[PDB]
């Protein structure tokens, strides 16, 4: 604790630094800032703020081993929190907008912010936009005289792109590549033979680790001066499988988690997902199955879901996850050993995050 | 001419990088990357591409007067159309997602980019959000070794956030200030308070000013290094006042003139849009007429439509805009002498702007 409570009040600061700006510059009216205050909480709030934490975490590292003065330590802190930010706001815009898309309903037990009798698509798709542009004038207001910022907007601007790209991926998914056409109506795959693991992998790195894990880690090592001890290759890697298994969970959850356990009801049957579920199961099924998957997966009917739901339990999906998890332990110690040869420390922040999405 | 062309063909070479970026780095297949291509093309071009041209025009201007290589030449007109194109992408970002946000048709004869068949809503949120995605990768790949850079991406951070400040200001200005809340449904206002000169010219100044004229001249200077060479007042002021000049022209427009001429079919007053016509019909009208304009304002029905219409033509709008044009004109003119005395040519790029929105 105590970093957390240090990073809530970061955010304070944030929230009142913007909506002066707005007050003093922008002229806006009492009402409108009202407006988004409460945009930006409902939007950034609520959540385990588990992505900004670990910049927090990963320059709290090398307090303990560099020595600093007393205001250089808090100058470090501090700018990995405006960085712990800069991330949860750069998500609260595209889950904002993800679940326009999608057409969601529900989201850690509270609607989706469209879905706010007050607010409607037509607001929430500016209010989203609005929420990666604070990301900007933080970095620039904060970080105004700082050697990172260079490299820090730019490895945002990327992660950024990264997560746009892999948006475009995930969405496109269901239906079949040489198909895609801007004027011809996206029908769904019958076949499904882009429900490869190759395929899967591809979706789930630019649409979560790059973001998720990766932007993270390198801001983490941005406000602390430490990107020339560690190998830039090695923190790249692990952050694009330690991603891999997040989403493999997230996936998994989805059609095996209770609505009030989820902090929302999961459609991924129904939106036709190419999940970890999808690929495993054409990965192990039997023609027979098969068949009554195409004729069951992608629809709305609940009957149809379960189907799929009942498919899967026989399918014995848990087999392949342990077996994938497993893996996944293996691949991720293998690479904290490879970290430690130049960054111990770092190794260990790393070490720290493996454990805080395998235990939850 | 031949400054458009060579404009055009810088695109070309923006549409290969990016698309290329794309194939050798992101990993993208052949089919996907073409949608891109033609998404692209679609909402980037078909425009006048006078935004972009504005700061090939400052720049064109500067090199009459100022020795450079040939090659240094060759290097100011490829960034000012880099800079051409940052913009344009930009404006087709929030095109794109203005148009899902007001629930358009038509835009440039051809239908909103969310309308084709093979797009959806669900996509084109997306995509716009890839749009000026790629308005950074143009400054952090083309303007990589610049001075200029942290200026012009910090110019470009801004006017972005002016302009979806702006936005909020423009959807929100059919409901009542006080009545503002999430939770609470917006009914439209019945008193209209709120349809003043002071109210409209904040809408006005912030979602279109800003990025319309602000951002094409100064961008034109950053190229060109020549920011020493204007006060910077000056510059900022003219841009506030032939940018809004350019949004009344638009309102006039919208409900005279036909829409094989428009590009669209307008609906303003369906939409209950804060207008010129509007703000200024409420500065000149009786009891009567508010009424009447209350009454049938802000209603999809076209007998209520034809009401404000023919409200508009009697209470001689044409009139009220004649006074505004020559007090423009006006005001205008006396920028550009003030203008003449720290940077003449500068002052006529100004004024070929001026011409250049007062003619069409
Ligand atoms: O949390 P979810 O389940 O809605 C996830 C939504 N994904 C987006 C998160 C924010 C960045 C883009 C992908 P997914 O459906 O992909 O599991
Ligand atoms: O060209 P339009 O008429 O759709 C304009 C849409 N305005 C947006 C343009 C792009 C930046 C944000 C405002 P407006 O309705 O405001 O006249
Ligand atoms: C985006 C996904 C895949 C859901 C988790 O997002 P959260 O924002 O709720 O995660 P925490 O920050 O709460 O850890
Ligand atoms: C955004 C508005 C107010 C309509 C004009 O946009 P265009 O993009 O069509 O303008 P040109 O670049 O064609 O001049
Ligand atoms: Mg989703
Ligand atoms: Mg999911
Ligand atoms: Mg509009
Ligand atoms: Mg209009």
């Amino acid at each position: 604790m105590a970093s957390m409570e240090r990073f809530l009040s970061v955010y304070d600061e944030v929230q009142a630094f913007l909506l002066d700006q707005l007050q003093s510059k922008y002229e806006i009216d009492p009402n409108r800032a009202r407006y988004l205050r409460i945009m930006m909480d409902t939007t950034c709030l609520g959540g385990k703020y588990f992505r900004g934490m670990t910049v927090v975490n990963v320059a709290e590292g090398f307090l303990a081993v560099t020595q600093h003065d007393e205001a250089t330590k808090e100058r470090i802190l501090h700018d990995a929190c405006v960085g712990g930010w800069m991330i949860e706001f750069l998500q609260a815009h595209y889950l904002v907008e993800d679940d326009i898309m999608d057409g969601s309903v529900m989201r850690r037990g509270k609607p989706c912010w469209y879905r706010f009798p007050g607010v409607t698509t037509q607001c929430a798709i500016n209010d989203g936009i609005i929420l990666k542009s604070w990301t900007q004038i933080m970095a620039w207001h904060y970080f105004a005289d700082r050697p990172f910022l260079k490299d820090l907007l730019c490895l945002f601007q990327k992660v950024d792109y990264a997560t746009a790209v892999g948006q475009m991926y995930d969405v496109t998914s269901m239906c079949d590549s040489n198909k895609l056409d801007p004027e011809v109506a996206q029908p769904m795959t019958t076949d499904f033979a882009e429900f490869t693991p190759a395929i899967y992998k591809r979706i789930v790195k630019y649409k979560t680790t790059f973001y998720t894990y990766l932007l993270p880690l390198v801001m983490g090592l941005f406000v602390s001066e430490a990107a020339a001890s560690v190998e830039m290759n090695l923190v790249e890697r692990v952050a694009h499988l330690i991603g891999e298994y997040f989403q493999v969970q997230d996936d998994v959850m989805d059609c095996f988690t209770p609505p009030e356990q989820l902090g929302k009801v999961g459609t991924d049957i129904e939106d036709a997902k190419c999940s970890w579920l999808a690929v495993t199961f054409l990965g192990k099924a039997n023609a027979a199955q098969v068949a009554e998957f195409k004729a069951n997966y992608g629809d709305k009917d609940p009957a149809k879901v379960a189907v799929v739901k009942r498919l899967y339990s026989e399918a014995n999906l848990q087999a392949d996850f342990a077996a994938y998890e497993a893996e996944v332990v293996r691949e991720v110690e293998s690479l904290i050993e490879q970290l430690k040869v130049k960054s111990p420390t770092f190794a260990e922040s790393v070490a720290v995050v493996w454990e805080k999405t395998h235990k939850r």
